[PDB]
């Protein structure tokens, strides 16, 4: 199957919107990590491929995904970066775990429909 950019966007955007809507949990994921502003200057020593919701949204908007799994891979990269960088007791780690639960739920019926 070949997927058109508008087909991917229509199917997948609602899944991204479901992540954005999560409060408190999405907040630290909504914008690219700024290590200096956040007071975590070691961040890029540890996280080599940063990813966040706004970047995923831009990629969906500008036709940078050819297949659904490429979108899923970016969402999971975002989660894996957070589970790697943060301690298991921290807000960002626990919030990541919540977003992974929401995403799994939202993406399954969408993939079945694609
Ligand atoms: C994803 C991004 C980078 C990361 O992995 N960890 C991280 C560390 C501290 C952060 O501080 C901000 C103020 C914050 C904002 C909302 C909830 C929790 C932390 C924010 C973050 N978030």
């Amino acid at each position: 199957k070949i997927f058109k950019p508008e087909e991917l966007r229509q199917a997948l955007m609602p899944t991204l919107e479901a992540l954005y809507r999560q409060d408190p949990e999405s907040l630290p994921f909504r914008q690219p990590v700024d290590p200096q502003l956040l007071g975590i200057p070691d961040y890029f020593d540890i996280v080599k491929n940063p990813m966040d919701l706004s970047t995923i949204k831009r990629k969906l908007d500008t036709g940078q995904y050819q297949e659904p799994w490429q979108y899923v891979d970016d969402v999971w990269l975002m989660f894996n970066n957070a589970w790697l960088y943060n301690r298991k007791t921290s807000r960002v780690y626990k919030f990541c775990s919540k977003l992974a639960e929401v995403f799994e739920q939202e993406i399954d019926p969408v993939m079945q429909s694609l």
